[PDB]
């Protein structure tokens, strides 16, 4: 399973992906904000169909020392061969690359993103500063990780999951 | 003076990210909290002092708008290190991220038109981007995008700055 980082000409892949399972499973995204974050995305490529994208995966920097895994999505008809995990795979080596001591999941793929070492957590772990300062974002994805109150209604049943890095 | 080194930006180099964003923050840049900082990180380029190990006396990023378009934005410059080929060294960085992403055009809104000129980056009017591009690139929630697209709401905010464009 090869992964490697996205190119433009995969954000109409990535898009797919994403509408695939977009709504209570996946934060939407639309097509600016893909272009925009495409030097944070990932793609998984078809093992005998070269450069055709099967997978996706983003790491987003939340904090100096905090990343999160995010839409992490694998085509129905792909699943199961290893695709998923890769990404995760390629995805923890950029965190310890930026030299992140944590990564952050929201899922409700809870026992796949425990074969990383993910455990499931309460609440936000970070300090009551950094918090407020994590506040002044315009990313949904943040204010997911915050537990804001104008986010809840649309994560309730998911888990959030750490990994702290080695 | 010799070229300094032009690499990717660590989150350890946020907060000095950040002085150099408040120095010009206002009319000159852009805004640009902590959080911000960090969230773009991986699209962030830093230009190494030339005499204190680790530590930055530039920046810049560049942040893609579309399929093949991208922005120069966020450069700045420790104001005690200016004229001595920083700002430059950084755009010379920052454009070949351009090509090696496949864009074919870079834009960028500035006061400063002659440094921009000297990589080739003409004035443009306008938001040069088909209609259907236009109402995609609404939805997203950057600022500097609406910036960009001449959104009404950001107007007072950008008048006088010079819309520039480099066709690769
Ligand atoms: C969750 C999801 C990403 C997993 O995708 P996937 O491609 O099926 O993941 P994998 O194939 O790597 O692993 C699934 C199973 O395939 C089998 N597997 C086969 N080959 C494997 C290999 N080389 N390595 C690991 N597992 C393998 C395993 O039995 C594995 O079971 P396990 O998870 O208990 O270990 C996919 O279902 C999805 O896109 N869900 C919706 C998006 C989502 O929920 N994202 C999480 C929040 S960001
Ligand atoms: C505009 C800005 C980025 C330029 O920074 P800078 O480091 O002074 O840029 P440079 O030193 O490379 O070039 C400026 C002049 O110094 C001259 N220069 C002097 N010594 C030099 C040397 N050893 N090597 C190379 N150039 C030298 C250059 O000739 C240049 O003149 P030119 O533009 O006509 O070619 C900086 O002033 C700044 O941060 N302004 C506020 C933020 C901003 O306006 N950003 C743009 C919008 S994102
Ligand atoms: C898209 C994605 O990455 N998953 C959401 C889960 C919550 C949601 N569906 O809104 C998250 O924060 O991870
Ligand atoms: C950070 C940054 O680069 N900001 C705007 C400048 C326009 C403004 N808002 O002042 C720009 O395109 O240069």
């Amino acid at each position: 399973p090869v992964v490697r980082r996205a190119r433009t000409s995969d954000v109409p892949a990535i898009k797919q992906l994403v509408d695939t399972y977009a709504g209570k499973i996946l934060l939407e995204k639309n097509l600016v904000t893909l272009y925009e974050a495409v030097q944070e995305f990932w793609v998984a490529e078809h093992p005998d169909l070269y450069g055709k994208v099967v997978g996706c995966g983003a790491l987003h920097v939340l904090w100096s020392d905090l990343g999160e895994i995010r839409t992490v999505a694998v085509d129905p008809a792909m699943t199961g061969h290893g695709i998923g995990h890769a990404i995760v795979d390629r995805l923890l080596q950029v965190a310890r690359d930026l030299q992140l001591q944590r990564v952050f999941v929201l899922t409700f793929e809870t026992e796949f993103f425990a074969r990383h070492g993910f455990t499931e957590i309460e609440g936000t772990p970070v300090t009551a500063e950094v918090f407020d300062e994590m506040c002044r974002s315009y990313d949904i994805g943040v204010a997911e990780f915050l537990d804001l109150s104008y986010v809840k209604p649309n994560i309730l049943g998911n888990s959030r999951m750490l990994l702290v890095l080695l």
